[PDB]
């Protein structure tokens, strides 16, 4: 164990993550609840739109809706940024600029409350296309697979990342969603700053037969890579 954080990881950890959104105007919030593992890097979750009808396709809400669960291999346990902010935690930012459409501005904070790890977001959705794959529901219902590239950013004592999802369309075109991300820690503790490496993602999406409400089951692995030694 190369930080305080990381013990707070040996075994399943609950998860709780909960999401206020606006989509040009249109206001949505999300519950999930599920568990994750950073020893095998495996993430389960169900999320379940409170408000109704999610008025954005449920695939482009996977990155928004916990990296602290990623598994660091052995050798690279002192480049885990994510669990040497917990349990103060992190703040989570993000831009998701939607090629030829609108653009998502995210704020979360992930931190453990009581022994639950706790992703709370507020979402903003901007310049989305009535007639777009986005409002107009045009996204196949699955998931691809990403390596996400993590940097050290000094000056703010976290990470950053850029990164490319490719949302499948149902007219056999790909919807593009660029990232930009930053993460700080909440807590004024030492926290681990890495060097350049990647996490390796991949994302079954699935439904509950037994749930009525808008939905989406999610099981993720993500897997650190690329330091070597």
């Amino acid at each position: 164990m190369v930080s305080k954080g990381e013990e707070l990881f040996t075994g399943v950890v609950p998860i709780l993550v909960e999401l206020d959104g606006d989509v040009n105007g249109h206001k949505f919030s999300v519950r999930g609840e599920g568990e994750g593992d950073a020893t095998n890097g495996k993430l389960t979750l169900k999320f379940i739109c409170t408000t109704g009808k999610l008025p954005v396709p449920w695939p482009t809400l996977v990155t928004t809706l916990v990296l602290c669960f990623s598994r660091y291999p052995d050798h690279m346990k002192r480049h885990d940024f994510f669990k040497s902010a917990m349990p103060e935690g992190y703040v989570q930012e993000r831009t998701i600029s939607f090629k030829d459409d609108g653009t998502y501005k995210t704020r979360a904070e992930v931190k453990f409350e009581g022994d639950t790890l706790v992703n709370r977001i507020e979402l903003k959705g901007i310049d989305f296309k009535e007639d777009g794959n986005i409002l107009g529901h045009k996204l196949e219902y699955n998931y691809n697979s990403h390596n996400v590239y993590i940097t050290a950013d000094k000056q703010k004592n976290g990470i950053k990342s850029n990164f490319k999802i490719r949302h499948n369309v149902e007219d056999g075109s790909v919807q593009l969603a660029d990232h930009y991300q930053q993460n700080t820690p909440i807590g004024d503790g030492p926290v681990l700053l890495p060097d350049n490496h990647y996490l390796s993602t991949q994302s079954k999406l699935s439904k509950d037969p037994n749930e009525k409400r808008d939905h989406m089951v999610l099981l993720e692995f993500v897997t650190a890579a690329g330091i070597t030694h």
